């Protein structure tokens, strides 16, 4: 029916207070609400992930460790290094009930997806693809998008995996590598040094998982057009081998043109070519945030991705709401394409996609 949007003011404040995007959660929402398409959705509190939820994929080492630093916020402990808390995630305090907040509106939103109450349901500040089972890593403390995905196993049998973040999911991929159950699709950069290293095209899973792993290494400087047309022949030739009974769509908004990452240079619109691709198969459908750090631009993403899925043409001018300051210089919804090259040389990206047709031959 109507589509779900996971949000409360407590979820949003707790979001707020996470030391990589600041008051990235809020902007968000009050963009979306200043349109006023919070009307126009089933609106459903979080629920915080209990420990066996979270157990599903993830250590009780690893997740008491996790418990006990966020205690004080102590980020000197012997073992941390061992869990990966450090550098990129350090062991602050409270960061285990936030990862538990974030985990614990995806399995919400899954379990709304689950008990037919919708067949979208949304959680914008979701996606952190990169945790282990018994490690963080890039920011990710917990594997949300996995929690999803174990439970939305509950009940379909075939979950597709759509990562449309600049940086490969690999730890989506490599919980499921094994299995044919879920396959993970990702494109992203690939590139030497390029964080996390890992989703050439040549990864394609393990075992009995072997070909249900798709991964489309990009390089630089992609806009809207070429972007859609890898994509659209990628899921073209997956829904045909794979036919997903439900799908988690990771739509990381750090491939859009104005991002400090500085790489691809997408537009809302091409990416919402993809998601409406997606939206026409009908099924379950879970919608979750990523990565995105040019924030204004971010909340643009997001604003219009959500009146793609209601349908919904938006005005071309940021209405007045609390931020509206921060979307200068323009104050206009549109996205303006960086000007610079392309650096994705036609041949190789059909090479690519002719590999991919090839590993997705062997899909049953
Ligand atoms: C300005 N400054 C100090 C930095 C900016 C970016 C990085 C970085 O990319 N680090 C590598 C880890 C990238 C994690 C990416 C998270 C993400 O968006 N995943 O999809 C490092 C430092
Ligand atoms: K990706
Ligand atoms: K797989
Ligand atoms: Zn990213």
């Amino acid at each position: 029916l109507v589509p779900v949007y996971i949000y409360s003011p407590e979820y949003v404040s707790m979001c707020d207070s996470l030391a990589k995007i600041p008051k990235r959660a809020s902007m968000v929402h009050s963009l979306i609400e200043a349109y006023a398409l919070h009307k126009q959705m089933r609106i459903v509190k979080p629920k915080v992930a209990s420990m066996e939820e979270m157990a599903t994929f993830h250590t009780d080492a690893y997740l008491q460790h996790l418990q006990k630093v966020s205690q004080e916020g102590d980020d000197d402990h012997p073992d941390s290094i061992e869990y990966g808390l450090g550098y990129d995630c350090p062991a602050t305090e409270g960061i285990f009930d936030y990862a538990a907040a974030i985990g614990g509106a995806t399995i919400t939103a899954a379990q709304c997806l689950i008990d037919g109450m919708c067949k979208v349901a949304i959680n914008w500040s979701g996606g952190w693809h990169h945790a282990k089972k018994d490690e963080a890593s890039g920011f990710c403390y917990l594997n949300d998008a996995v929690l999803g995905i174990l439970r939305l196993r509950r009940k379909f049998e075939r979950i597709l995996y759509v990562d449309l973040d600049l940086h490969h999911g690999d730890g989506v991929e490599d919980a499921f590598s094994f299995t044919s159950k879920v396959m993970t699709v990702s494109l992203h950069k690939f590139s030497p040094g390029f964080f996390p290293g890992t989703g050439d095209v040549s990864d394609v899973g393990l075992g009995k998982g072997r070909y249900y792993s798709v991964n489309v290494p990009i390089q630089d400087g992609i806009q809207d057009e070429k972007y859609y047309q890898i994509c659209e022949s990628v899921l073209k030739e997956v829904y045909q081998a794979f036919n997903p009974k439900a799908v988690v769509l990771q739509l990381g908004a750090d491939t859009i043109a104005g991002d400090p990452m500085c790489s691809f240079n997408m537009t809302p619109v091409g990416i919402g070519k993809c998601l409406k691709y997606i939206l026409q198969w009908q099924l379950a459908t879970l919608i979750l945030a990523g990565g995105g750090y040019n924030l204004a631009n971010t909340a643009r993403c997001w604003t219009y991705l959500t009146g793609v899925i209601l349908g919904k043409t938006l005005s071309s001018e940021i209405p007045d709401h609390e931020f509206f300051t921060a979307y200068g210089p323009d104050y206009v919804l549109e996205i303006t394409p960086s000007c610079r090259p392309d650096r994705n040389e036609p041949h190789r990206i059909q090479q690519i996609l002719n590999y991919i047709k090839g590993n997705l031959k062997h899909v049953v």
